[PDB]
């Protein structure tokens, strides 16, 4: 009864973010079969971002993400890309230079296009935008939007979509799960685009949270206002970090409790299409590195051994299939 089982008999989709070159990790093959054994959605943690496949303005490298494509097809998951424009892990060829309004926009236009096209009916879902919005309600000052004005955000979303006009394409960015100033932004941002026809078809909540979790009626009634704009829900990059000082235990237990609300929440509103950690074991985690005195925020620890989330999720999937 693993985790993937259990979200077919729900309609939805449970996974994680693949790590650069998996296939050849000195433990490639327990990391892979732990992989395919619990989830159906992929997301490649950085082998399809700019710095990867599009290492010179006139030269791509798809290589790294075709095996990512070629692991998920293998074992019956489906692809979610990630990202098509964000501010950081950006080439020297983009940062190293002055640019212009019209001259981004079609370096932009361009990689998009061949990216999203190079794929195409093989990435069910692409973050086309990622954290554009600051963390005080506002723009984010990025290359993009210094040079291009917030217009590339709109652009960006149709020229993939004409890329691949079956590709979900939706708007991923953290600290955005409540209701506060930041996801206020994003939720008038999203209305407008959609109202002039721009293809936003869904909205990605990183939830890269702690083990406090979060203000869950907030959380609750913010989900609901993003579905009512008409759009799928994703929680893409999900991890509940804990500090490694105190009781292992307490933290562990309050991780499980963290987990079985969010699950719980998710699931109950019928927008929510995936939701996926961003890893899976705490021996590939990207969390132990940016937030200092924190880690072992996944689902499996350091041999791939479930921790008390794991079982907590379950159980709480097993209980929806259940009720219905
Ligand atoms: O180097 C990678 C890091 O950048 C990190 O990935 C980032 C974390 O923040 C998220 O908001 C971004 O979407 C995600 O791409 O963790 C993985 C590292 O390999």
């Amino acid at each position: 009864v693993s985790l993937r089982e259990l979200a077919e008999k729900l309609n939805i989709y449970i996974g994680f973010a693949a790590i650069n070159n998996f296939w050849s990790l000195s433990d490639a093959e327990k990391y892979m079969e732990v992989a395919r054994r619990e989830f159906n959605i992929l997301t490649p943690e950085n082998q399809m971002k700019w710095d990867t496949i599009h290492p010179e303005r006139d030269r791509y490298n798809f290589t790294p993400a075709e095996k990512h494509v070629e692991f998920a097809e293998e074992n019956d998951m489906i692809v979610h890309g990630h990202t098509l424009v964000w501010h950081n892990q950006l080439p020297g060829w983009i940062t190293g230079r002055e640019w212009t309004k019209e001259e981004l926009l079609n370096v932009l236009e361009d990689h998009i296009k061949t990216v999203v096209s190079h794929f195409k009916g093989r990435v069910k879902i692409w973050d086309v935008v990622n954290e554009a919005v600051s963390d005080s309600g506002t723009y984010r000052e990025s290359v993009w939007y210094k040079t291009i004005g917030p217009e590339y955000i709109e652009k960006a979303f149709r020229w993939a979509k004409e890329a691949d006009p079956d590709a979900i394409l939706i708007y991923n960015d953290y600290s955005i799960e409540e209701i506060n100033a930041k996801s206020n932004f994003v939720y008038n941002m999203i209305k407008e685009l959609k109202e002039k026809g721009v293809p936003v078809d869904g909205i990605g909540f990183q939830m890269h949270i702690d083990y406090r979790g979060l203000n869950y009626d907030s959380f609750r009634r913010n989900l609901e206002r993003f579905a009512k704009l008409g759009l799928q829900i994703y929680i893409t990059e999900m991890d509940v970090r804990i500090p490694l000082s105190g009781s292992e235990e307490y933290y562990l237990k309050k991780q499980a409790e963290v987990c079985a609300k969010i699950f719980d929440i998710c699931l109950d509103n019928p927008a929510v299409k995936a939701i996926q950690f961003w890893g899976f074991t705490d021996k590939y985690s990207w969390v132990p590195g940016f937030f200092k005195g924190y880690g072992k925020a996944l689902l499996f620890d350091e041999n791939y051994n479930p921790k008390p989330c794991y079982y907590a999720i379950k159980e709480v999937l097993e209980k929806k299939i259940e009720e219905r």
